[PDB]
């Protein structure tokens, strides 16, 4: 893999370089879910008092060259090198490196040891083994309360914007509900490892049942297609709610997921 | 409108509480576009000592009974009110009431006269008249170029795990695309006073021929309907920037678009 090359990479210049004192791998190919079609993603910490001016534009091309380089919304500089493997690359103080702690909320992280690349002090190694085993209970009746309550308010709020006529914005909060129901899925099936990236495996990690049920809830820009979409999620998460009553006290109740259901065609 | 019925009585409250300070109305009641299919939502400003303990809920069914309650990500308490009618309430001191300058940020103010619900002191409509007549003008190269980096960036992600047959979050990837198009066509089309809700109004807003093209880059969840979404993606980020580059500097050429264009088949 063009992967494992541009990887091996970035742990020669990481160790050989001055300006850097720390590098953290983290993604799918420290999880044994690496493939061609993977990106490759690291935490780069750099020495506190050259981390501001730090020419991360032209480190990254030492990597390997590439296309496009910018910032994202996570202050993330993301790079699409030119054979086109997408690198995820935070720079960021040593000083900061005491981030890595609340990534144990992220999900599950049974193994830290493809994450160490370089650790010029040990404390990279010292905060991985913090977080080495961390497994968020997502089994709660706080989740399931949350989900239920957060897609009741994203329905409502999208059959009102289609019944307007507001098609696009219709669609924009359909796929939101998606999420929040993949979530619920995964509640209501036991495997909600993969919460944050709720869609991550989906197609092998899921029963085929809902996986049809779930297909059902999706739309093209089209208002015959997204009034079936929307009538299919409620149908849905009915069944979830249903099936989640047996292990939670939850305030969403049938009732009232049976209001919203009449209120289509008020 | 049962809408205006609950803002009548959130008036009514707000001023006669002593508990509260303030109350800011916000949205298309504050826009002239409001309709049976809108929420309400406000800002409410309490008095510094008791904003601790504060029973929101205890509150907000003196508005009027409600069906459910909770706590959105943005921590705004999000309420269904028995009559199905929506309602966004956020509460904070009034001491925070110097966030509202800020409010600028988020797009165009017509009318900060309908947003003053209840002032106590004054402090409120000194805010308002900060910021009334004010819009960002998102016309820029700065602007340009992250939505066509950004675009790039997820576009290639999301056809990398098309190909790997995560076809659940391709789709998922697909809908972060979607609202960067929208932003784009906007840019391009020059009426992007609603940037953050890039689909407002959307069906009145861009040209039937991009419309037409937004449409087709829409999928159910289906591999072949997601490679003709995907395609269609580009094809229309293509045509965008052949108009931008006209009037921006843009780290994301025609060549590059190209390369990701090839990919598909590779
Ligand atoms: N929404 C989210 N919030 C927090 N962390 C997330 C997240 N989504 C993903 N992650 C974490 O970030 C890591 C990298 O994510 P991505 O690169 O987006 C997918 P991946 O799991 O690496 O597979 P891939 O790149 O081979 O397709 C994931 O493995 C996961 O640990
Ligand atoms: N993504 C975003 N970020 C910041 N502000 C946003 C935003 N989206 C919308 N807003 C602001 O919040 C106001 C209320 O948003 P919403 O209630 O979600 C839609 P609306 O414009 O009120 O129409 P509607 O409620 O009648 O359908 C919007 O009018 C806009 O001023
Ligand atoms: C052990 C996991 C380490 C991860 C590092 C950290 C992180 O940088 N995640 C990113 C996260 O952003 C998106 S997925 C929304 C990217 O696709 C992903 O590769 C990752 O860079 C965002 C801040 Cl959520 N995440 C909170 C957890
Ligand atoms: C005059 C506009 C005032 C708005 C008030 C403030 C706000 O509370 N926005 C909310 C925003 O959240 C979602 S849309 C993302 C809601 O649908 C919308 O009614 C609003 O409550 C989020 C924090 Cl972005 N926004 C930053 C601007
Ligand atoms: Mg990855
Ligand atoms: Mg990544
Ligand atoms: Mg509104
Ligand atoms: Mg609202
Ligand atoms: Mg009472």
């Amino acid at each position: 893999l063009k992967q494992k090359e541009l990887i091996a990479n970035v742990k020669n210049l990481t160790e050989s370089d001055e300006r850097i004192t720390a590098c953290m791998m983290y993604g799918s190919f420290t999880k044994g879910e690496g493939d061609q079609y993977s990106d490759i993603e690291f935490y780069i910490f750099l020495k506190h008092s050259i981390t501001s001016n730090f020419d991360s534009s032209n480190w990254l091309f030492d990597v390997a060259p590439y296309l496009m380089l910018y910032k994202n919304e996570y202050g993330t500089e993301v790079v699409i090198f030119d054979n086109l493997i997408r690198g995820e690359f935070h720079f960021l103080s040593e000083k900061d490196m005491n981030i890595i702690p609340s990534f144990k909320d992220s999900g599950y992280i049974p193994d830290t040891k493809a994450m160490l690349i370089y650790d010029e002090t040990g404390q990279l190694e010292n905060y991985l083994s913090e977080i080495s085993g961390a497994r968020p209970n997502r089994l709660t009746e706080e989740n399931a309360n949350f989900l239920l309550c957060n897609f009741s308010n994203l329905w409502l709020m999208g059959i009102n914007v289609l019944k307007r006529g507001e098609y696009a914005r219709s669609l924009e909060l359909l796929s939101q509900l998606q999420k929040n129901t993949l979530q619920l899925i995964r509640m209501a099936e036991k495997n909600a490892d993969n919460w944050l990236n709720m869609s991550k495996n989906l197609e092998k990690e899921i029963s085929l049942e809902n996986y049809k049920k779930f297909a059902k809830t999706t739309a093209r820009l089209d208002k015959v297609e997204l009034f079936e979409a929307y009538k299919n999620s409620l149908l849905l998460v009915m069944d979830l709610q249903s099936h989640l009553i047996e292990q939670y006290n939850l305030k969403v109740t049938h009732d009232i997921l049976e209001r919203l259901l009449n209120y289509i065609s008020e």
